[PDB]
RNA sequence: CGGCCAACUACGUGCCAGCAGCCGCGGUAAUACGUAGGGUCCGAGCGUUGUCCGGAAUUACUGGGCGUAAAGAGCUCGUA
RNA sequence: GGGAGACUGGAAUUCCUGGUGUAGCGGUGGAAUGCGCAGAUAUCAGGAGGAACACCGGUGGCGAAGGCGGGUCUCUGGGCAGUAACUGACGCUGAGGAGCGAAAGCGUGGGGAGCGAACAGGAUUAGAUACCCUGGUAGUCCACGCCGUAAACGGUGGGUACUAGGUGUGGGUUUCCUUCCUUGGGAUCCGUGCCGUAGCUAACGCAUUAAGUACCCCGCCUGGGGAGUACGGCCGCAAGGCUAAAACUCAAAGGAAUUGACGGGGGCCCGCACAAGCGGCGGAGCAUGUGGAUUAAUUCGAUGCAACGCGAAGAACCUUACCUGGGUUUGACAUGCACAGGACGCCGGCAGAGAUGUCGGUUCCCUUGUGGCCUGUGUGCAGGUGGUGCAUGGCUGUCGUCAGCUCGUGUCGUGAGAUGUUGGGUUAAGUCCCGCAACGAGCGCAACCCUUGUCUCAUGUUGCCAGCACGUUAUGGUGGGGACUCGUGAGAGACUGCCGGGGUCAACUCGGAGGAAGGUGGGGAUGACGUCAAGUCAUCAUGCCCCUUAUGUCCAGGGCUUCACACAUGCUACAAUGGCCGGUACAAAGGGCUGCGAUGCCGUGAGGUGGAGCGAAUCCUUUCAAAGCCGGUCUCAGUUCGGAUCGGGGUCUGCAACUCGACCCCGUGAAGUCGGAGUCGCUAGUAAUCGCAGAUCAGCAACGCUGCGGUGAAUACGUUCCCG
RNA sequence: UCGAAGGUGGGAUCGGCGAUUGGGACGAAGUCGUAACAAGGUAGCCGUACCGGAAGGUGCGGCUGGAUCACCUCC
């Protein structure tokens, strides 16, 4: 490390002492230092109790660390400047050991500015305690085609819709298939040829709607995280679509 | 003879010499250092030191307190 | 869930055994030690063992305190309510004393799954005897005993009586709604919380569970350290515990609360702050400034933002304040008290580097009292870029053109202080609206000013020329003309003015019409209280100190330009989006009298001669530019790039270009191949790039500064990170 | 016989010195580190135990005289 000292007036021996005292702080800086300068001045007025003024500037990897002290002589000023610079460099570290106690920790305990925001679902929580099923629509079970079902979707502003298919005579549910288009799920999977003709670009889910109970359906919805579950009820034997409502209850659509 | 505490100016000196009961005054322009004027309190006396009481409700009988300022035993039983 | 003893239940962790089964498992902010490939992890079945008891489960119960919940049984302590049968003050407290007393720790004997001091490696770090990771011994567990400490806290000793209430919750008795289901409600006794009177307190707060009002008993305190330490003593296997000083030293140590400041605290916002981009710096040569070194001197000031092309808008001499040497002293320059005068003053010669000295010619007008000049003699005195911007004024920077900073009265608090200035919304804004123990006001914001973008009226010279005539190429050049520009006077025009929608029908906000311009249109001038003892005793002034035959003053020469290096600001480049040559088109602004200076002529070119016309909308700076466009050539090379350095020859200014000017001509032809860590500027006529002009100025170090125009981009998803 | 003084002996108790050695108080500027105070960058403190150049670290139990927890949609 190389230091330049720009003294002023009569300060014999201050330059060497300041050089050798400040150059020892290179190991303290955790990043390479560049062009570290020091300046010594003396107050002309004898009325000042601490006439000597010392200033130091270091460029630690682009970060400017500067300090300034007053003293009665060159030696005291240089020593105080060294202590001040050491404290500043300690507060500057920014390496992991010095930035590990401020990084957000745990999952829910403690909150910080950069702590990860809580993931909130669209629905009101309404935990399993008194969740209940307080919405049961049975809008339409008149047979429809894919295009007619899509239009019945669109003006209802509902992502999924349960109807009964024209060609099959079976219950089916359409939903937005994402970027792939739309997706159709039937109680028993059938190919497109048996399905009534359509013009919208859709795809058919190959899996069949399984048979399961109400509590099992709620458990599957909870452990599978889908926006809804379409299934054949075990007791009823017919189609059913459960979705988490906008109040936290489950919306069971039945024929 | 800065304030407690009656009684201010000039010169000499400058973190020196020094003063001081406490707070604190000496860093070329000090009512706090030294000397001169001026002033005030006492007066055959005036100050300093040493000892005791008061102010000290600062051992609180008259006349104190214990959550956080010092102060409730770690908690019960029980002798005088 | 009060305590002790005995028996016993399940989930899960670990290990072992046996199947299926592969190449990873484990761990972190990221990894590595580690485990596994000899079959791990995963999955199933079986077995062994130890510890703790998910849900119930809480500010809910019990206990004097420590503390106490898997289930069942046995033994046992306490409490509450009702009846009030019974005894009849037998009550309260308690020095010493005895007993109980979390965890850790000690002794003997067992047990040991998980966790885990100590101890190993792994990782982070400048260093890690730590935080994080992989293992892991005591210990945690049981039996019998020791110790006797805790933030053993409600930091609140025990008993009693009284002093507004309101509302949760645990236990028990009873009256009335009455279904008599129901926390129905009431009454009452005993607990356990929250809010709140009076009252108390320094305040925070306590407030029928007192820290209120009083009585009885006990313990404890007398400033902070030294110190709960030493000595002595008691207890203990030991660790150590209990009792417990002094010397010396300090003028304080402390409790509560207020205003700031700060935070690797939170929330809401801003800014080229970041993000997306464009161009750079840091690498090279040169210009400039600074540090350091050097020197006789390298005059002085300025040191992050806010010093470092700054004071310096012009250092050869002068400037100049520094050095060497030579002179000078009421002085280089002022004004007053005096003595003598008619000269001071000039002009030539000589000596000297010059200052200066000397020589030669010239000599006052008033008016008799003297005045103007200087001489010397003097005497007050001048004169200091000598010191102190921590004694100052004045001037300036900066936070920051950010939105904030205060005051009057009122109110609250013992007081510092608080409210207003907070809260919701909105804005560029403490801008505004609605609320509100506040009601108002002031400096700040905005507006009033300049410029710019549109139009109308007025307006025609040196400015335009559209329609008319003369023109000679040379063109508004000339007569003429207000028509279009332009010049400069007045005025209009943006005011959420209008419409639609959000909005508390409020501020305000989104969109639309109109208009040249739509929402402070674009840019300026303007910088609140103050901060940083910021800068300036070198623009100036100035208190105090200092010099005064000198730190004043005159002159010559030199220095401020020195250079083994370091930092900063810029310019030119590294080339084909280019170099060179030829042709050719478009600006704005500004300057000019002892200055701009044209035509012509002479030089290759700086330039020389010469002087037309101009104090200038006229003449000159050329009629003005360069980038630009067209044509030719060069062909990816240290080159036809780059220009440094050096040799020779000249011009101009200046008394004088050696130290130390600029420019011109010929030759010479270095580094340099787009530049590490890092870092800067910029949101539109902007960045980038091109040229012109001005101040200072005899000449210039100007590539610097201040303005003017030409051509003119990319990007902004959005506030997580950096700075303020 | 008692009897002062004196002699002998083993102890008590109060002080002084003591080679070496422990800690304490203060000292602008020395050396090594950042422990605490803003969540002080690993919350702090109390009792106890072990370890470490040093502040200190860790294990068990306890206390708050520890900071923050944006947004939060149903109603």
């Amino acid at each position: 490390m190389d230091v330049d000292v720009s003294t002023d007036g009569e300060l014999p021996g201050a330059a060497e002492y300041a050089r050798e005292k400040i150059g020892r702080l290179s190991r303290r800086a955790h990043r390479p230092v560049l062009h570290a300068r020091v300046r010594l001045t003396r107050h002309g007025d004898p009325a000042v109790e601490r006439p000597v003024i010392a200033q130091a500037n270091l460029d630690v990897n682009g970060r400017q660390v500067r300090a300034q002290v007053e003293g009665v002589n060159a030696r005291e000023a240089v020593d105080r400047l060294e202590a001040r610079l050491r404290s500043r460099l300690e507060r500057i570290a920014e390496h992991w050991e010095a930035r590990r106690g401020g990084v957000p920790a745990e999952a829910g305990r403690e909150w910080r500015h950069e702590s990860e925001p809580a993931r909130r679902p669209g629905y009101f929580p309404r935990p399993p305690e008194e969740r209940r099923i307080i919405r049961r629509k049975s809008f339409s079970m008149v047979p429809c085609t894919v295009d007619e079902a899509a239009l019945e979707m669109e003006m209802l502003d509902y992502d999924f819709h349960l109807f009964t298919e024209k060609g099959t005579g079976f219950a089916a549910v359409l939903y937005k298939g994402g970027p792939t288009g739309y997706r159709l799920v039937l109680v028993i999977p059938v190919p497109a040829d048996e399905l009534s003709p359509f013009e919208k670009p859709i795809t058919i889910s190959t899996h069949p709607a399984p048979c399961l109970t109400q509590r099992d359906a709620v458990e599957r919805l909870g452990l599978l995280g889908l926006p809804f579950l379409f299934y054949i009820d075990a007791a009823e034997g017919r189609a059913s679509v459960i979705y988490r409502r906008y109040d936290g209850h489950y919306g069971l659509i039945t024929p």
